[PDB]
Parts: structure tokens; C-alpha cells; sequence
């Protein structure tokens, strides 16, 4: 019989956040119950962990130790706003509900009826980007360019890229094509950021061909009955 030691069954809870939080498709959690049990007194179970997400992202109010937990190895809590969330496999660095200025995740189980797709153009220029749904800003003099996401819930695929994502929620490293993922909170529903940035960095010339897929929103006024209007078009923007 094989224990983890403080630092081992830590890095397998923060492996088993991430997995939850979908930032990652895999875990190690060989001994993490029992690492529970022994370091914590508590069954490591889903529920549980869901609650310390819950808490540390919208709920908790005091200040929160490095196992989620809110007001034996960790009874020490920190005044400053985040934690590491470091698996060893793969780490984000998550900022506390308590450590911002409101609540800066939107609910995606609400329903909403689908965008309606309409024709337009294959590819759409980094510096004339005309849907609503992201935003680019340039950094020549840092060579770095900075791509604001305003509706998260609208897909942002990204193809040999290698980025980072700055939210209000969680940053980390992105380094594989498809759509990027983004921490899912479970709160009577489930939230994910408000916004999000992605920061690409063309000093690193791995992101020579670096490309975006996404759908691009255009908003509108229907000129007949005055209302407003949502429509979209699968586009690519190319960066470098
Ligand atoms: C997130 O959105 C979901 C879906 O809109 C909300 O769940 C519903 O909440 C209402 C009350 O506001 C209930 O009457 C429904 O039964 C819930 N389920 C469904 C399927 O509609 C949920 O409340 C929202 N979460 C927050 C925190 O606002
Ligand atoms: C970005 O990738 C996602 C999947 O990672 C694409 O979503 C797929 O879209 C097709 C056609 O709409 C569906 O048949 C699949 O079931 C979808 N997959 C998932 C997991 O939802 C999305 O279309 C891609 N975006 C762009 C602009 O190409």
C-alpha cells in the first residue's frame, strides 16, 4: 500500500479541479481518497469538489487555504486574490470570487435561441475584424497581438497556435488546435468567463501559422419592424 506524500496527493487534488473545471481531458487520482481521508478528514468525493468550486469561484466570502476551503496541514489561508492550481501535468492560476470587483462569469444553461448563419467571407483580416464576438489588439513594438473574446459562448477554435489565456477567472497555457477551453463552474447551472484574452506572442515563431476559426457575429437592425438582430458566418483569422 502506496500513500502520497502532502505535495503528491496536492498536486492529484488540483489535477481532479482541473479535470472538473474541463481545463484538462485527463487526471491522476491513484491515492487521492485517501489522501483525503488522511489529510483532510473528508470523503474527496465529486460533490465535494464541485462545492470547493463552487465556493472559490462564486460562493466563499472569507479567506481560502490551498484545498478551496473557506473560514493539520492547511489550516493557513491566503489574503492574496489566487491559488496555483497545479497538477504537475498542467497548472492554471485561478483567482478567487472574493478577489473581484463582481461576478465576471455569464450562465450558459440558459437557453437562447440559435444565432442564424447568413453568407460572408472565408476569411476576415486581423486588423478589420467585424464581428462583435472578439476584439484584436496589436503590440508591434512587443510583437505580441491580444485577442479580446466578448461572447465566450461563441466557439474560438485555435489551429497551431500557442497562446495563454488571461480571464478573470483563470490564465494558462494553450498549446493544441481546437476550441479553447474555458473553466466550467457548476452553480445551479453552469458559468464560464464573461471575457477572455487570448495573448499570442510572435517573438516565439512557433506561432508562425498560427490561426483562428471562429463564428463571427454580426449585429444588425431589421430595417422593416426596427428590432434587433444576431447573425453569423464561420470565419478564419490569420495571425503572422
Ligand atoms: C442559470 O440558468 C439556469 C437556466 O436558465 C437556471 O436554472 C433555472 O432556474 C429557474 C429559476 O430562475 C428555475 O425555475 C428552473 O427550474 C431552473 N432550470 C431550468 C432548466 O430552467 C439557473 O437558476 C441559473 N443560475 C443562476 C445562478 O442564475
Ligand atoms: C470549432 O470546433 C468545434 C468542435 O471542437 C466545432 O463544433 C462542431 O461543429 C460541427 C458542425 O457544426 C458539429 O457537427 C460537431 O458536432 C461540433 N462539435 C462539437 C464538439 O460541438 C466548431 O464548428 C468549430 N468552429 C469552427 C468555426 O470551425
Amino acid at each position: 500500500e502506496i500513500i502520497l506524500t502532502l505535495s503528491q496527493g496536492l498536486k492529484k487534488y488540483y489535477g481532479k479541479i482541473l479535470r472538473l473545471l474541463q481545463l484538462t481531458l485527463e487526471e491522476d487520482t491513484e491515492g487521492l481518497l485517501e489522501w483525503c481521508k488522511r489529510n483532510l478528514g473528508l470523503d474527496c468525493d465529486d460533490t465535494f469538489f464541485q462545492k470547493r468550486i463552487e465556493e472559490f469561484f462564486i460562493t466563499g466570502e472569507g479567506h481560502f487555504n490551498e484545498v478551496l476551503q473557506f473560514r493539520e496541514p492547511f489550516k493557513s489561508y491566503f489574503a492574496k486574490g489566487f491559488l496555483s492550481i497545479d497538477s504537475g501535468y498542467y497548472s492554471a492560476k485561478c483567482y478567487s470570487g472574493t478577489s473581484n470587483s463582481g461576478l465576471q462569469l455569464i450562465n450558459i444553461t440558459r437557453h437562447s435561441t440559435r444565432i442564424v448563419d447568413t453568407p460572408g467571407p472565408k476569411i476576415t483580416n486581423l486588423k478589420t475584424i467585424n464581428c462583435i464576438n472578439l476584439k484584436a489588439s496589436i503590440f508591434k513594438e512587443h510583437r505580441e497581438v491580444e485577442i479580446n473574446v466578448l461572447l465566450p459562448q461563441v466557439a474560438v477554435n485555435l489551429s497551431n497556435c500557442h497562446v495563454v489565456i488571461k480571464s478573470h477567472v483563470c490564465d494558462y497555457s494553450l498549446d493544441i488546435d481546437g476550441a479553447v477551453r474555458l473553466p466550467h463552474i457548476y452553480h445551479e447551472g453552469v458559468f464560464i468567463p464573461g471575457t477572455y484574452k487570448i495573448v499570442i506572442d510572435k517573438k516565439n515563431k512557433l506561432n508562425d501559422r498560427c490561426t483562428l476559426f471562429t463564428d463571427c457575429v454580426i449585429k444588425g437592425r431589421e430595417v422593416r419592424k426596427g428590432q434587433s438582430v444576431l447573425r453569423q458566418y464561420k470565419t478564419e483569422i490569420r495571425i503572422g
